[PDB]
């Protein structure tokens, strides 16, 4: 409900399992919201624009009191059924949005927003220990997977994900003209993106059954989350000291169940609890210390966290000024002969 939280849920479908709650997550990223609506999309078709479909979306959850729909963007992008969102993961269909938007954008004043909020860069590196070898290659990415089994935190994720692993033994480094060989292979972080998308990895494959096994493990997460001693060259200017915004949640059988958001989007500290048409305000604690896991002796698995010296930027106040006319001329033409029936 609108009155109590100032927010508005997206509508029950049971089909689109994380999208509701990937939605919320991208519409509260305001910088992202502000440029959506700078598409120019007075071009494109109806039924398949995708980037039109984000725009009435974001439209409407800025503006409705009723919960929102999102059959015309479900359409779009073509993932009708429910088999279409179990074959993927919540990254993907980012990947699937975002990709759309940011070559839509390419051409116009909010060209290179997507890069400017969600991508980072890093070093993967393979270095021989008694030979002179090394090679670098350099990656863009735009999301970070991190391992929960055996680790309390995001602390003991990120240091595993940075931590060097020894080619020894039957698994040496093939070094080319320089033979089989003992080497150091690793990863580093060369820059944070201001928006920062962490899945969590509760899913691993099993040697026994031949089927991916769940992991319902307490898994610690921060509010404020400092990331310097994972980056190769830190900055005093600038620290990578993160804020909590969004936490991504699944409950009850994996072939279904129900999909929760828990958001901060003020970045404030005030949380509400986004269970697709029943917004509701809940504690800090219901949204971080409640999600970390099966402690009765639901699972949090994606979450989003904003850099601090960013968060004014990213989360700036959107308002009725930032959709263009002509975008709110066609989508109130779409709701007066909608209604005309
Ligand atoms: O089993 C499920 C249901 C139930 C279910 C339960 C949980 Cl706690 C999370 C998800 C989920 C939902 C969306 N995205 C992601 C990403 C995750 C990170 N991760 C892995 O763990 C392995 C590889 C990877 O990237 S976990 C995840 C989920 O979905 N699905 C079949 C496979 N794809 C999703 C649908």
């Amino acid at each position: 409900s609108k009155k109590h939280t100032g927010y508005v849920g997206l509508k029950n479908q049971g089909a689109t399992c994380y999208m509701n709650s990937l939605l919320q997550t991208l519409f509260f990223t305001n910088q992202l919201r502000k440029a959506v609506y700078m598409m120019p999309t007075e071009g494109d078709d109806s039924s398949k624009s995708v980037p039109l479909a984000l725009q009435r979306v974001f439209y409407e959850l800025q503006h409705s009191d009723k919960p929102v729909g999102t059959k015309k963007l479900t359409k779009s992008f073509g993932w009708e059924t429910l088999d279409s969102f179990m074959q993927h993961d919540v990254q993907e269909l980012c990947r699937v949005l975002l990709d759309n938007v940011e070559n839509k954008m390419k051409g116009t004043c909010v060209e290179g927003t997507i890069p400017k909020l969600f991508r980072g860069k890093m070093v993967s590196y393979i270095q021989c220990k008694e030979v002179d070898y090394r090679s670098d290659r350099r990656e863009d990415y735009y999301d970070i997977q991190l391992s929960i089994k055996g680790k309390k935190n995001i602390f003991e994720s990120f240091v595993d994900y940075v931590a060097v692993e020894q080619l020894d033994g039957d698994n040496k480094y093939d070094a080319g003209e320089h033979g089989l060989q003992e080497a150091e292979k690793g990863v580093k972080f060369l820059t944070l993106p201001p928006v920062l998308h962490l899945q969590l990895m509760r899913f691993m494959y099993d040697p026994q059954t031949d089927q991916n096994i769940k992991i319902n493990d307490r898994f610690e997460f921060p509010e404020q989350l400092p990331l310097d001693e994972f980056l190769q060259k830190t900055d005093p200017k600038d620290p990578a000291n993160y804020i909590l915004h969004a936490v991504l949640v699944h409950s009850g059988d994996n072939h279904g169940g129900h999909y929760v958001v828990y958001l901060n989007p003020k970045g404030d500290g005030k949380w509400c609890k986004f269970d697709d048409d029943v917004v509701s305000r809940c504690t800090k604690e219901e949204a971080i210390e409640h999600n970390y896991g099966g402690h009765d002796d639901t699972n949090a698995y994606m979450l989003v966290y904003i850099r601090e010296s960013k968060l004014s930027e990213v989360l700036q106040a959107v308002t009725d000024h930032d959709i263009p006319q002509q975008l709110v001329e066609r989508l109130q033409e779409e709701k007066r002969i909608e209604a005309q029936k």
